[PDB]
């Protein structure tokens, strides 16, 4: 028990939850294992924050293009959310 000195961990990666992020992004079944490879395994942690791709967050502040990108913010999944909701 260390309530503040143990644990700084984020929210995690599960079939039920990750499943808003491929449907925020509008991911189809044409580009479905595309995405499933830049995202590994759509598996991208958070915590009420930008979102990283796991093992991908030693990648993060580089400049890699769109295809190379493994970080998107909350602000930018609700962006095309926004857009999926009609």
């Amino acid at each position: 028990g260390s309530e503040e000195k143990e644990e700084k961990k984020v929210r995690e990666l599960t079939p039920q939850e990750l499943e808003l992020f491929k449907r925020a992004m509008g991911i189809t079944p044409h580009n479905y294992w595309q995405w499933a490879s830049r995202t590994n395994n759509f598996k991208l942690l958070t915590d009420g924050e930008w979102v990283w791709v796991e093992g991908y967050e030693e990648h993060i502040g580089k400049q890699l293009p769109l295809n190379q990108a493994r970080a998107w913010s909350w602000e930018f999944i609700k962006n095309r959310l926004k857009e999926l909701n009609l």
